[PDB]
């Protein structure tokens, strides 16, 4: 049921510690809102941290992303993300599609 | 009571260990002074880490920020911060505003 | 059997906490999929952190890498990455070639 | 006796793990040399980390920094630093001159 | 028996977790090879980390370094490093020079 989103331009990066709305969020050029995952323990805290790095990276640089998201929230929750440099003819990678065409 | 500040251009980043006045601080083009939140434990240490990350990116590159600030202290504390790209975006995002106007 | 792959251009960088696929992955302009290595404890958490930084950096800039990946599985796990600025003709360092060819 | 140095251009940055000489230092264009404070605990370990990040930012990009250092030892220890975007360049923020003219 | 190295243009940043060759390495344009120092505990875990940030910045930007490395072992491990700009020379700072003739 995991949803693939492709070629998102992230334009807004949000840190928020207000209760009932804490966590990190991104906003798409078209106003898609997603929440970034989070994790205390190894090994996901590695990946959730790199989610934050990647997300910042796009908003700062204009770079595109590809998201494996859950439309079982609102804002949705980013379950995996791919950062892509300019000059890539294709959008998402085949390896990235396949992994989310599974959960 | 939370304030909402928009299209702030941050010009300065301050680290301070002098007694009382210790913490992180950002100063806007208009001379406005805010204090970056902090926390020791999971999960907010992540958000306040990214909060520190966003304040530098803004300062180092000039991108605009939107903040949910508590006016209850001087300088005001930052409770949420939204880093926004030069692709405009109509100022602050609705997702941000919605959560600043809800406390 | 750890092979040496020279002069890669990486165009995608992937965080993923999908179960049974969770990890860091890099993709070449050509499609090659690799899995960044991962480690909990000192001293290799410092190294896997630095390939993560090296992965991200090659993605953002376009500078080549040279890798030392294990063909033992798919995608090939990365055991030793080496970044390189645009000097000479993007060759792999003799030091790195040799250390790679000793497993 | 705390001192306020303004508009400094940091052109060098030293990590050094040789005994007693160990610690982190910055050097201006004039050869003036300062020492970054250290701390092991929350929250000052946040602020000293941000101090180091500021110092590396200036050196890399040659932006100026204002410093609040303690003359009681040599090199001076930085008790507060302020990284400033190129543009305002009006000296230090009033806020930062006022916190160091009270210790 | 420590040995100052000045004006070193680093061209290659290396992470490696292969057994009996793991660590962090840098390589100069001429082809010289140093190990980056590692450390687990406070405070050298701060200095070693900055050491690694300094490499991830000179390889990236072409900025020159100065080194104090121990010839006591294979790829002489770096005991101190100075990230500098290219203003005029630059040389090394006297502060750095005077710290190196120590061990």
């Amino acid at each position: 049921t995991a949803s693939l989103v492709e070629g998102v331009e992230l334009t807004k990066y949000i840190s928020d510690i207000n209760n009932n709305t804490d966590g990190m969020y991104v906003v798409s050029s078209t106003g898609g809102v997603w929440r970034i995952s989070r994790a205390k323990d190894y090994p996901d805290n590695v990946m959730t941290a790199e989610m934050r790095k990647i997300a910042m990276a796009a908003v700062l640089s204009g770079m595109r992303v590809n998201m494996c998201a859950s439309p079982a929230s609102s804002p949705n929750v980013i379950w995996a993300i791919e950062l892509e440099a300019e000059g890539s003819g294709s959008g998402a990678s085949q390896f990235f599609k396949d992994n989310c065409n599974r959960t």
